């Protein structure tokens, strides 16, 4: 059976256990179920499965070299997607909680769920929350006796509590350190002095490659009780570079992919997000390409926007992003070689993840 | 050294203890780790601490019986308090949401969190996101090596849940189950066919009992290891018990409670809230006084809800209230009975608990 067609049954089936578990012991009528059934179903499925198939991608490799049982093989893909799906909920958690977070639009095509007319903020947040006790509930159910439960359920919570520090490192990026206080209104930065690499980085390894690289790579290893074939560092390090390399990715699109390849109106200049191509720009702009980029930047007026847009493609970014890529491509590359080490198996998985990133 | 004492102090550990991990392992500056004890602070501080002093109140009751060296008496009581501060920030987690949720005004005398200046909706949600991954941090540094951890993170976890799950049958609870779709803006009942005693207990259970009663006594039986003294079924019941006598509490002191004692402007009526107020007026009611209730539930125009105020005041609830409050005590004393046969420590624990929300 193939990966994905595994994958997508265990979601039925995890759905099915979720919606029959409330209505056994949580009391629940058919019509709330129903909400609930619509809620998972629009924001878990529609992506690409990618964080939850790389779960299914790390175990499916150590199967093909370690001697199990039929049994325990299904055993052990089974354990990978229900892992996978427990990093896609964690996902469709924070989505939810950052559309309304940052009042966006769209998502993948469709309205942001707390835009649905019957769902609303107030309902929304609140879903949100379930989305992410489901990620528990699931893992309890299915996970009790086994061993790596422990260390399961500790790294997913040390990597949640990583992607909300992130999510705040985000959400503040365009604030002067300096003057964050929750008793005055927060400022724009007026000198983008805090636009700098090592503070982009900061923002992008909190808020994604955690939960996007490290989590999935790390949870393949744990169900297939694998994490003694590997240096932990260097899974740590690959994960934060290729996970950093996809955000630049999102920051690159979210200026210039259009509509509705990207499946959203990206907002990141009005905005004012330490992006990328914000970074990069002020790390080549002159005296007189600072000053027009600080009247414009931050703004909704889509003139002002357009004066940003202008200033990154006659900076001829594009030449910094192959530079960037070729150096992620040689520092890839060199940690895979030092995975093989310990594991020519898990270096190939990770081969496979980066080779997806570097392709979307 | 006295309980209350012992329960504050814990809180500055804990928060020195996440503070200085997020400056050695997360990454953080000075500044955002100074808005971040600050919410810390203004989200968990000032209440009562009921919940987390009960979890304390079970220990010491143990403690008194049972043979313990005094550094293992030391440790359980750090445990409890610990424990104890687990349960807070989960309320504080939910009451940053619900505040958010409800468009709430103020909360204990002070601006809700999300009205401060230099927070904001955007900041606030994720405030409250990472309040609840606190709780999990301060588990599995404090009781990594413990053998109630399992069972303590299982409970939790189902009660967090359970909460998330009443949230939302309160948010859904003035619109008609039947017309529950996330593609249609939801009417308010025209029927009130739903404000009935079944469902309104159904509302109060999952929102409110599991984290208030269930989670902290059952919490002190963990970190005591005396959950075999007790017959867990009749913790349940007690817990369920005492918790919808809280919540009718809450309802009436929302309608009739002066802002200044209560801590706000309650807006019940407004909100068209099942509460124990209306449900009990309509099981009351004659035809005139229900077309009455129709016409002016549920809506701002203060003339409106004063009309509702009256037609309560007019239905004599008071003695509703005074049937309802001896109801309790009968059923509360007889489980306390129930629960002497196998922990005469944890019925007296239970006891105390009755009395608090008795007075309060
Ligand atoms: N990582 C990053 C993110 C945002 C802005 C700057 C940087 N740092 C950096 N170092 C490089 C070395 C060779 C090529 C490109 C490079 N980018
Ligand atoms: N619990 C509840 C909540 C809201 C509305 C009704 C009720 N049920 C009820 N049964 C009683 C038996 C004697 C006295 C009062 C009573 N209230
Ligand atoms: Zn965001
Ligand atoms: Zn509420």
């Amino acid at each position: 059976m193939a990966s994905m067609e595994r994958f997508l049954s265990v979601y039925d089936e995890v759905q099915a256990f979720l919606l029959d578990q409330l209505q056994s012991k949580y009391e629940i009528d058919p019509n709330r179920a129903r909400y609930l059934r619509i809620m998972m179903d629009t924001t878990c499925l529609g992506g690409k499965y990618f964080r939850g198939m790389t779960v299914v991608n790390v175990a499916e490799g150590f199967l093909a070299v370690t001697q199990h049982d039929e049994a325990t093989k299904e055993r052990i893909l089974h354990d990978a997607c229900v892992g996978g799906w427990m990093i896609e909920f964690l996902q469709a958690h924070y989505l939810v909680e950052d559309d309304i977070m940052d009042g966006s639009v769209m998502r993948r095509g469709k309205p942001c769920w707390y835009r649905f007319p019957g769902v609303t903020t107030q309902c929304a947040i609140n879903d949100g929350i379930i989305l992410k006790s489901w990620t528990q509930i699931m893992a309890w159910h299915y996970f009790a006796d086994r061993p790596f439960l422990k260390d399961l359920l500790c790294l997913f919570q040390k990597v949640d509590y990583a992607t909300a520090v992130g999510q705040m490192y985000d959400v503040t990026s365009m604030c002067d350190s300096n003057k964050l206080d929750p008793e005055v209104a927060q400022p724009m930065t007026t000198d983008f002095a805090e636009f700098t690499p090592a503070i982009y980085k900061r923002i992008v390894k909190y808020k994604t490659t955690f939960y996007t690289y490290l989590l999935p790579l790390v949870m393949g290893l744990l169900v297939s009780e694998a994490a003694a074939s590997v240096e932990m560092n260097l899974v740590e390090r690959v994960a934060h570079l290729i996970g950093e390399y996809f955000q630049v990715q999102d920051d690159v699109m979210d200026c210039f992919t259009p509509p509705e390849q990207l499946g959203k109106v990206g907002t990141d200049i009005e905005d004012a997000k330490c992006s990328w191509l914000a970074v990069t720009f002020l790390g080549k702009a002159n005296a007189a390409q600072v000053a027009e980029f600080k009247a414009n930047y931050g703004e909704k007026d889509p003139a002002k926007v357009a004066v940003v847009k202008r200033l990154y493609s006659k900076a001829n970014l594009q030449a910094d992003f192959a530079a960037y890529e070729a150096e992620v491509v040689r520092e890839v590359e060199s940690l895979i070689e030092q995975l093989k080490v310990k594991s020519p198996t898990f270096a190939e998985s990770v081969a496979v993840v980066w080779e997806k990133t570097h392709k979307r």
